[PDB]
């Protein structure tokens, strides 16, 4: 008997974690985000999850941000935009001793969220494990990965990630997760803003050579200038590679503007727009580039944030 993994975020891959982690008899506690939600899921019975078009059950327990226990490891796995707000609601909960998992995509939310959270470890994450949501309750396991944990501040692995292990979870521990997170941050600024404005799969993309070289050569400046040289020097070759292999797919955020949600941007294009000019760094291609998606985004009614 150990730990309670209390799960704030039923979506897409917090109903994967929350699923793996209580169906290998590991203790799970979904926070829902109100009472209303609570008795739903009850009506509900439990998460559905679809494997292969297999659905399965699994009754785990849950609860509400204001009742039950005290919270020393909690699974943050919803938006960006709303990790702060999600993680505030459950402040008066955090022990001392918490360690938050941060699922969220991008960068800013898991230095706000550690902000406003001092007394409590967060641990980062990056996790490349495709799953969408079939309704309330219900995701479907899409496509297999892998998920990248780590804090930069307190960089030895803590001794619970074995139980990820017993719950299928594949992960691996990183000493250098910023070098990580930047990685997968970049690789979306080259990509994933041109999928919207050209309203193509991301093998549309090829169509646009030149266009996605000099974004790749300011996305360069910025790894080199930010440590990381190796992800600068791979950049290029590893957009042209994630390109071919999702070729048939929308990216993400053209399947964000496709269903009028708000995007990830801010913490995207956005926060390395942000950190290059902390960086006295002249970025102007991503400059327009976040400029047109912006306009783009507030065309629609889309909050360009
Ligand atoms: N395959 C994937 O889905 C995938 C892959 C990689 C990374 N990510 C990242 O994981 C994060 C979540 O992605 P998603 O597809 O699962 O989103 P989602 O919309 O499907 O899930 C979000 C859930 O968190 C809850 N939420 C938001 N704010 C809340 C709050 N203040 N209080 C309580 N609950 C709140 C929402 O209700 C929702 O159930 C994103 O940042 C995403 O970039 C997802
Ligand atoms: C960031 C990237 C390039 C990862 O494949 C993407 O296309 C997505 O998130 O949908």
């Amino acid at each position: 008997s150990h730990m309670t993994w209390h799960i704030l975020g039923a979506g897409s891959l917090g109903s994967l974690w929350a699923a793996r982690l209580g169906r290998a008899g590991l203790p799970v506690r979904l926070i829902l985000r109100d009472r209303q939600r609570l008795r739903r899921y009850q009506q509900a019975g439990g998460l559905s999850l679809v494997e292969d078009g297999q659905a399965s059950l699994y009754p785990i327990a849950a609860e509400t941000p204001d009742g039950g226990q005290p919270i020393q490891r909690l699974l943050l796995a919803c938006k960006a935009y709303d990790a702060e707000e999600a993680a505030s609601s459950v402040a008066h909960r955090l022990a001392g001793n918490a360690e938050l998992l941060l699922l969220q995509n991008g960068l800013g939310s898991q230095q706000a969220v550690a902000a406003r959270l001092p007394r409590s470890r967060c641990l980062f994450a990056s996790s490349t494990e495709g799953a969408f949501r079939d309704g309330d309750f219900r995701v479907v396991f899409a496509g297999r990965g892998h998920t990248w944990l780590g804090d930069p501040r307190d960089t030895n692995a803590p001794a619970w990630l074995t139980q990820l292990s017993q719950a299928g979870i594949p992960h691996s521990w990183s000493d250098d997760i910023l070098e990580r997170l930047w990685r997968k941050l970049a690789l979306n600024c080259a990509i994933n803003p041109l999928t919207v404005l050209h309203d193509c799969r991301n093998g549309g993309l090829r169509q646009h050579p030149e266009e996605i070289a000099a974004l790749c050569d300011e996305l360069g400046q910025l790894l080199h200038a930010s440590g990381y040289d190796a992800a600068a020097r791979s950049l290029l070759e590893d957009v042209r590679a994630v390109i071919d292999a999702t070729a048939a797919n929308y990216s993400s955020m053209h399947q964000d503007v496709t269903r009028g949600r708000r995007t990830e941007i801010g913490y995207l294009l956005g926060y390395a727009c942000q950190h290059g000019q902390r960086l006295g760094l002249p970025l102007p291609r991503l400059g327009t580039l976040l400029a047109r998606l912006q306009a783009h985004l507030r065309q629609r009614g889309l909050p360009d944030r």
